[PDB]
């Protein structure tokens, strides 16, 4: 099987597991060939432990697994327990999946409260693959008050069967123009289900379908999206048997284009205007799929709009000594891709003299 | 401006020429020769066609010099069709040839006996520099082989030019194939009105409305346009007082893109497929604004479609020993710009 698991018989370092000294406190290695100081109900062997007695409420210890950069589907099994001699809640065991050494995001699997003196088994299935990479982090958040122990053991990276957790298919990237509604659709083989933003709030389910005996679907709707919503999003589902985690798909938000500069007059007669559009410099996003000129008489009740694919445009059979307003509209792909009218050129034709 | 003619010194002095592939020539009448024509015919110097000397349908063409002007202008001319016995001498056609290209159908014609007096008409052509046009006076002989067609007093005027309507600029139109297209013309003035195809049939009006006290609008619909319809179109309006003619606007028909070849399999496992899209080769028209991969289980209860902007794509957590169909969709701008799905790759995952 792939590397990255650990039994802790030789300690965490032999498994390339590391702890940052700037976290509140360290996970402690429990080992055979060491004096048994723990309560006798606690399991024998070698594993990792956190003791709430030595610490204040909310202090966190984090054990960081080596980076995983695999091509084939795989899963991670681990054992955990939360124990107190008098049944207290020792805290929460959080599991974080950090992608591409970036933001940690919120936990994708957690258990809180007393479980017992026996090991419980859980499975992680993360749809993160080469060339992308991820770290699993085991986070213990302590309740305080000498409330017992949080412990983990027997980490294994497996290629089969990997059937204790649901599996997400590939989540596609989404691109929309600003102000348009966006939707992420997740498909999973195989209780709680949500869409996780890389650095932001978690989005609740809008819709769910059971599309097959083996496969179901869930939809997440983001309304009137804004350039600040541009981030990576991934689906997460959790059960007591384990969690499934999808790939971080990207939301791209595009701004409909409009020109920076107004049109300019290149030439004019009594009945014609020759105009330079100046539409090459814009605010917003390309590609420009349609460039339109609208022109109006300043007294006019109506406006004439033409598609133009040239730097210059010419208008004719105009009235002499008449003042016109000319604007350019720019269009990019998709709904809402037509921008706001550009800044106007206001000029007039020559007179009858 | 120059380009008119009184015909006092003849057609050659005005740079008026006749087409060598014409059936016969216009004849110059001069005051300098004895008036051999019927005395009812007007005196002076002008151009004439005698239907008696010719067979039915023989055509004579007198071609004016090229006009490449800026600013509104118009062409006035005098005409008559005369017979001693009131017979129909034929048809006087006026053709406006743009950019030395195809002549297209007449934009003004009169047929039948008019009388012995000159009648006056005006042309307004919205073709301007850098584009150019020729006016052609065409005489088609009636086949009753009797009477005369005559023209006189050609004048190019910049003002007032108020006997014929003037079209504003007609914009080019671009649509994807199978979509409906519309040309809209705006004209000044108060009649017969149509959209003229340069090398093709003339299209009748779909709708007409009043947008202003001085200007009116007309709309022409072409349904389910096809690459055969890609041509230049111009608006023409005609009255007994004259004609107005717009610029030759272009209809562009685009083909929605689709790939030539199906996707190919680069790699496969029990639960994944790695696919090469092969979408760089297409039959439609660019630009490609959206490239999509769709994949489905052959049981086809559901279909998954992803936007992909890379030569290769990977699908994962598929079921082992199950068959998948994968297609690539390409999209270009505008309504109907989504092409038909590409050729499918049909393959299955391994079994382990
Ligand atoms: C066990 O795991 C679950 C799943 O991760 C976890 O639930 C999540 O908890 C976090 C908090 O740790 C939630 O995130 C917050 O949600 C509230 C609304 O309920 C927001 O007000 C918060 O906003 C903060 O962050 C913003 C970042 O942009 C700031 O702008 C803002 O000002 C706030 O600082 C924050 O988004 C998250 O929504 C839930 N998700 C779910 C699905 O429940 C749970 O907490 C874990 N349990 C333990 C004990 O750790
Ligand atoms: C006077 O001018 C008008 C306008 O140009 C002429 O009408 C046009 O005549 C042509 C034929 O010369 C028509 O084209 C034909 O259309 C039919 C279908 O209608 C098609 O079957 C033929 O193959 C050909 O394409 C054209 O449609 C028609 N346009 C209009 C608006 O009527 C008219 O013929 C001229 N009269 C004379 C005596 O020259
Ligand atoms: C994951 O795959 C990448 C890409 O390699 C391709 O997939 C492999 C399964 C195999 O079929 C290769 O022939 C393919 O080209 C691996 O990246 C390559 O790794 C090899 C060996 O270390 C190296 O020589 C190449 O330079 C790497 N890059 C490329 C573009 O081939 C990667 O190592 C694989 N990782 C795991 C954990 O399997
Ligand atoms: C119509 O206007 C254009 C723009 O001025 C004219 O084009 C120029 O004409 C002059 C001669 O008058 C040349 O020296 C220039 O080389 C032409 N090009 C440009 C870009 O200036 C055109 O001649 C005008 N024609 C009429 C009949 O008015
Ligand atoms: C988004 O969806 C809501 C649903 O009520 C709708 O009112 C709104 O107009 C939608 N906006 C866009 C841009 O589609
Ligand atoms: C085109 O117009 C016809 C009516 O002439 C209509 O039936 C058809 O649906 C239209 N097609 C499109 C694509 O608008
Ligand atoms: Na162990
Ligand atoms: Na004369």
């Amino acid at each position: 099987f792939s590397a990255g698991g650990c039994t802790f018989d030789d300690g965490p370092g032999a498994c390339d597991y590391h702890q940052d000294l700037y976290d509140d406190f360290e996970w402690v290695h429990v080992s055979a060939q060491e004096p048994h100081y723990l309560p006798p109900e606690m399991p024998q062997g070698s594993y990792m432990i956190v003791d709430s007695s030595d610490h204040d409420p909310g202090e966190k210890a984090r054990l960081q697994l080596p980076t995983m950069k695999e091509n084939d589907t795989h899963c991670i099994d681990f054992s955990y327990l939360l124990y107190s001699q008098k049944g207290l809640n020792p805290g929460t065991l959080n599991i974080l999946v950090r992608v591409n050494k970036g933001p940690l995001a919120n936990p994708i699997w957690n258990v809180t409260g007393f479980t017992g003196r026996d090991w419980l088994r859980a499975e992680l299935a993360v749809s993160t693959f080469w060339p992308n990479e991820y770290q699993v982090i085991f986070e213990a958040e302590v309740s305080g008050g000498r409330s017992g122990y949080i412990a983990i053991d027997d980490i294994q990276v497996l290629s089969y069967p990997c059937d204790k957790s649901p599996h997400f298919l590939r989540l596609g990237d989404v691109e929309v123009n600003a102000g348009q509604n966006a939707t992420f659709q997740c498909i999973a083989t195989g209780n709680k289900l949500w869409l996780q933003r890389r650095n932001g709030e978690d989005i609740p389910v809008a819709q769910t379908k059971n599309i097959n005996h083996r496969r179901f679907a869930a939809s997440f709707r983001l309304q009137e999206v804004t350039k600040t919503d541009q981030d990576l999003y991934r689906c997460v589902t959790q059960s007591e048997r384990g969690s499934g985690v999808s790939n971080f798909a990207q939301l791209i938000v595009r701004e409909p284009p409009r020109p920076i500069a107004p049109p300019q007059l290149l030439g004019v007669g009594p009945t014609y205007l020759l105009i330079q559009l100046n539409a090459n410099s814009i605010i917003g996003d390309g590609p420009i799929i349609l460039k339109e000129v609208e022109y109006r008489m300043t007294s006019g009740s109506w406006t004439e709009t033409h598609a133009v694919n040239a730097p210059t445009y010419k208008l004719w059979h105009l009235d002499p000594d008449t003042e016109y307003e000319i604007r350019v509209l720019l269009t990019r792909p998709g709904e809402g891709g037509t921008g706001l009218p550009g800044p106007p050129l206001i000029t007039r034709t020559k007179g009858t003299k």
